[PDB]
């Protein structure tokens, strides 16, 4: 009954165990000590982090816990607005743009994106075709810049070109240094700077499209056409402009970190790459896949489910107790009472998933209805679960399945797993080789 | 712009497609090949059957479309007359009727109709555990003998008896032969019947509200509601043979309707062994009484996301039709004109991948754990609006108490491994649904 807690530091409480570059990682060491539930403070703040899935599938019953938006939320909420990510569930925008956006990401919807989504995913394969012996690749690196150039392209039709580039096109300077700045606060003059050359790009698009009245198959289309069926509104210009910021700002890093650790993990259990080659090879038959053949890349999904089990990209999400309540018959909680869910831990409870935790294996996803409701939480969970996970899915698995038809790679640094945290994970300094296998593109 | 419509072969028109006994069912594979909207041409009429979220939305919009009375509907007024199932919208009866009835159908009214439900339900346990152990259940036919004596006890403090007898009292036979003669005809014998069958039920229930008014008992009925009710709108109270019509009209539109979602649901259950054990523990962790209480009910959660999951992949009245009020263009593509008739599809509707996922065959109950966050006209079993289905809380509240008391009570075997066979008639039903149950021995 009574919760654990780690060292406390007098008034600082125990704020200073997070004065580390990587405070998810020392969570998860302090889950590994304390167990299923401890207690966390700050000077005027209070968490319990949740690490068993007997606690989590509580903590995600919609009826007692409801999204909470963390600190790291609302400081990112200075760029992101009241889009989806940052919002109140009940904060009218929060349903009006949940509503109308809904179907537009969709499995079904991911239909329409699937040309752009390609589009990118050649210039990325066609860069790598074009290195020469003398050459490696920066993983991260350029999973970041498919996957903000994809966003940009199916969200607003916009090109970043990110493939043209040393230097990032302006807006995702800005981008990147307005989130690593609001991660810091956990500058003033750059960090307005900043907010308004994304708030002027995106404005800009924005204005230029309902002038000319085109139709494309972005996001933008939909929300500048959506009605809500409730309050039978729109979008307004601004919300929109906010949406769009928020879909680059939620999908670009938790997406590219994914690729970054599939391909890391694939790399480290050459089984598991031939595998996943071979299912490759013999369902990606044409120079240009079909979204049809992204759908049979079965065991290609399973091995991102399995990074994703492994390494979540957003590893941890925020509730409140919507009343008073009583954890597991043990903790009582109080109306507003915060609570963490540390995916990483969720993900590695010996109970659900076997003594082997720790072991990359793609089998385990291969009948996905046994996994029991809440054991697998990378995408947070009920209504205010991520609304791009048919989109980061239909991507990654796009994209990995066209790496692995068209080469062979190495491990040539024997690479260390490093990862850095921002507000995503992703294995820093990750380097390969690609060999050519020389396949039509 | 043009509307989808399936091969058309000369005079025949869309005709030969529809070579079934099961047109639900075949309707949905033309849904499948062809999507959210289809016209179907026969020699007689012509329809457009819709099936996406999106389009339903704004068929359910009451100010442009309204309920047309199909031909099955207008077979069925031969006998349920006008009634509020088989009346149009604009008939004087049907808006006072449904003023003075949707008090005695609301949730609140479900606490005076818990007794008689438990009464019944008590019957159904007490069979089932007086079963020998060579014998077997069939679903469907004693759900029927269910529905049909709690809705004869709620519904006019009339017992059919229904659990005594091989052969159902009189009423039952001329009702639902009656019902399948509406049916079939979409000779001479069968007219006589007909008309033999409609005097049964007349008779009976015109001497049963005769009897009560002549008695003066107040009892806790929607006889008693509508011998003492009047419609604040007009002010004037039903007639007695209105109040007949009403009374017939609860036995057809509830009785196999709620039958059929009892048997689809123990389908579902039996076919889904971890779904069950579920049930079974929720239904062991509330039911703590000898019988249940009405608060208990109300807290089986997960027993009614488990019927609300069988209704989403099986409706029992699976279509309904409507008419458009006015000329009006449906989905900004599709123009119709005044009268034209569109025909919900309401399994296909639920099948709508774009709002429930690419799974939607699974049975999986946890869909419905947060019914607030289901997008609007997305799960519509009881149909729409003003002319939705006014016996839904007395069918859920009947399923989900009857359904708890079998899972609380038995342990079930799909001794046969039953191949779903899905008759359709006004209907749908688990046809020759078969299971054994082993009594856990807990006393009522
Ligand atoms: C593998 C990649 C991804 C992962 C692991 C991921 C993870 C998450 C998680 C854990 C949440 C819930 C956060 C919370 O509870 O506070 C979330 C929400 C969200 N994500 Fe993702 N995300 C991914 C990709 C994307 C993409 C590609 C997009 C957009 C194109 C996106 C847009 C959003 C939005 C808008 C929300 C908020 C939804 C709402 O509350 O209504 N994410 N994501
Ligand atoms: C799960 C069981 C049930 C289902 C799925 C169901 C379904 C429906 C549907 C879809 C409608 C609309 C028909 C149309 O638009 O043509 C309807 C209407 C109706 N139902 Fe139900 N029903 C059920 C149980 C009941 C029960 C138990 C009763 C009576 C005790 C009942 C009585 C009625 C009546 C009177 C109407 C006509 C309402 C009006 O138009 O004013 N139903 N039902």
């Amino acid at each position: 009954k009574e919760m654990p807690q780690p060292k406390t530091f007098g008034e600082l409480k125990n704020l200073p165990l997070l004065n580390t570059d990587k405070p998810v990682q020392a969570l998860m060491k302090i889950a590994d000590e304390l167990g299923e539930i401890f207690k966390f403070e700050a000077p005027g703040r209070v968490t319990r982090y949740l690490s068993s899935q007997r606690l989590i599938k509580e903590a995600c019953d919609e009826s007692r816990f409801d999204k909470n938006l963390s600190q790291a939320l609302k400081f990112v909420r200075d760029f992101a607005g009241d889009g989806l990510f940052t919002s109140w569930t009940h904060e009218k925008n929060w349903k009006k743009a949940h509503n109308i956006l809904l179907p537009s990401f969709s499995q079904q919807a991911m239909k329409g994106y699937h040309a752009m989504m390609v589009d990118i995913a050649v210039q990325l394969v066609q860069k790598w075709e074009r290195l020469n012996a003398d050459e490696h690749i920066e993983v991260p690196e350029d999973m970041t810049r498919l996957t903000l150039d994809t966003i940009g392209l199916c969200g607003f039709n916009y090109r970043f070109n990110s493939f043209y580039r040393d230097q990032p096109h302006p807006f995702i300077t800005s981008m990147v240094r307005a989130l690593d700045e609001a991660m810091n606060k956990l500058n003033k003059r750059q960090f307005q700077e900043d907010i308004k050359v994304m708030n002027d790009l995106v404005d800009k698009i924005i204005a230029d499209r309902k002038a000319s009245g085109e139709q494309s198959d972005d996001l933008l289309t939909h929300m500048l056409n959506g009605k809500d069926p409730e309050t039978g509104e729109p979008l307004d210009d601004e919300n929109i402009r906010y949406q769009i910021i928020t879909f680059l700002i939620a999908g670009h890093e938790t997406t590219s970190g994914l690729l970054s650790f599939a391909l890391y993990f694939l790399v480290k259990n050459p089984h598991v790459l031939q595998k996943a080659a071979e299912e490759a090879a013999r369902v990606l038959v044409d120079p240009v896949p079909s979204y049809k053949q992204v759908k049979q890349l079965k065991y290609v999904g399973m091995v991102l489910n399995e990074a994703l089990r492994l390494w979540p990209t957003a590893p941890a999400f925020s509730l409140y107790a919507k009343e008073d309540t009583v954890l597991g018959g043990e903790y009582p909680l109080e109306k507003g009472d915060e609570l963490m869910v540390l995916i990483p831990q969720l993900h590695r409870d010996k109970t659900i998933w076997g003594d082997d935790v720790e072991e990359f294996r793609p089998e385990r996803f291969e009948n996905p209805s046994a996994i029991p409701q809440h054991a697998f939480k990378p995408a947070g969970n009920g209504q205010r679960a991520c609304i791009g996970q048919q989109f980061a899915l239909h991507e990654a698995t796009l994209v990995l399945g066209m790496m692995l038809k068209h080469f062979d790679f190495e491990d040539h640094t024997n690479y260390e797993l490093d990862i850095k945290e921002t507000l995503t994970l992703k294995p820093e300094g990750f380097v390969v080789k690609a060999k050519s296998k020389k396949i039509p593109l």
